[PDB]
């Protein structure tokens, strides 16, 4: 059971959870790759990793995907987490160097992976070879929007160590904007597709509905996070929560800015339910008796599926995972599980 102030009763009664075959072989293998990439301490990887869910997260979500693309995605997304890791870590410890130069390799490792599987910087090379990997299912078209999605994304981790040096709490609007971009809400979307095994062509992934839904399912999942992660990002001095723009520029206490971001969150749900009518809907037209047209129908049938999967697992995710539980920790501003 989920505590009151974060319990969402349509999540639990019209979302029911979900829960990939793999997940057993996942769990072990990212925790296996996490080890062998050096990508956090031997003995933090041994007492926290399973602990902290991300192969649960992933397989909750990307349901029907191929077995490698499921491994390749899942070490991607914990290789994530311990990024967010480092990024904050580089600012508690005034690291701009360090930063400048990680963010630099990232940009060049995402162009040209392969060329950067043995990187001197085991971050770096964890995501090479998360990246190459993810390279290998469809055209190189994908790779290449995959590639514009995350140089994004990077250049707005750099805007938030620049507003958490600056002491900056982002604007409502601005944050909104901003979040679309930290929580890789495209790169999130871009996966769907390899998991289904189909590019999607420009004309019917840029469809209103298609569009609509993949941006709710997103918004829930960041705001959801938003809502969870508020203990520990306060406790660690984070600026970028919904409810800390709140705080900060509405004048809210911190009781009505939890109430605010539920709201906003239990407002994505019920618009995801009126949009996934049109997005099956627009799946249903693109049957038009051919061949390809069934395996576009499917594909974006199976998307819109997994869109509406990505709501139970990040919901369940924020309730299992390690990664929030502040309340147990030595120092609520040092995570047990980062490098400090
Ligand atoms: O777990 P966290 O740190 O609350 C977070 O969700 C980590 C994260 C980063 C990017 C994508 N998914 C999760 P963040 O975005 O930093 O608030
Ligand atoms: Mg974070
Ligand atoms: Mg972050
Ligand atoms: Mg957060």
């Amino acid at each position: 059971a989920v505590p009151p102030s974060l319990r969402l009763p349509v999540i639990e009664a019209a979302f029911p959870r979900q829960l990939h075959p793999y997940w057993p072989k996942l769990q072990e293998t990212t925790r296996t790759w996490l080890l062998e990439k050096r990508l956090m301490p031997a003995d933090k990887v041994e007492e926290y990793a399973d602990g902290l869910c991300y192969t649960d997260l992933m397989a909750g979500y990307y349901l029907g995907a191929p077995d490698e693309v499921l491994q390749a995605i899942a070490d991607y997304s914990a290789w994530f987490h311990v990024w967010d890791d480092r990024h904050d870590r580089d600012i508690v410890h005034g690291r701009a160097g360090a930063w400048r130069r990680l963010r630099g390799l990232l940009h060049t490792a995402l162009d040209s992976p392969g060329d950067h599987l043995h990187h001197e910087d085991t971050l770096v090379a964890g995501f090479a070879d998360s990246v190459r990997r993810l390279y290998a299912f469809l055209p190189a078209t994908w790779n290449a929007r995959f590639a514009r999605h995350f140089h994004t994304v990077i250049e707005a981790y750099d805007r938030e160590f620049h507003n958490r040096t600056r002491g900056i709490v982002p604007g409502v609007e601005e944050y909104l904007e901003l979040r679309r971009l930290t929580f890789a809400h495209w790169i999130w979307t871009d996966l769907l597709e390899p998991s289904s095994g189909c590019e999607l062509p420009d004309a019917v992934r840029k469809h209103p509905a298609y569009r609509r839904a993949a941006l709710l399912s997103q918004e829930f999942a960041a705001w959801y996070n938003d809502l969870c992660s508020l203990p520990k990002e306060i406790a660690g001095d984070e600026v970028h929560n919904l409810g800390i723009s709140l705080i900060t520029h509405h004048s809210l206490t911190l009781e009505e800015a939890i109430g605010e971001v539920r709201r906003r969150v239990e407002e994505c749900i019920t618009e995801f339910l009126a949009v996934e009518r049109d997005a099956l809907r627009f799946a249903d037209e693109l049957a038009d008796g051919t061949v390809r047209g069934k395996e576009l129908s499917g594909a974006v049938r199976a998307n819109v599926g997994n869109m509406r999967n990505w709501f139970s697992s990040v919901y369940w995710f924020h309730h299992e995972s390690g990664r929030y539980m502040v309340d147990s920790w030595d120092d609520r501003s040092t995570p047990p599980y980062v490098n400090n």
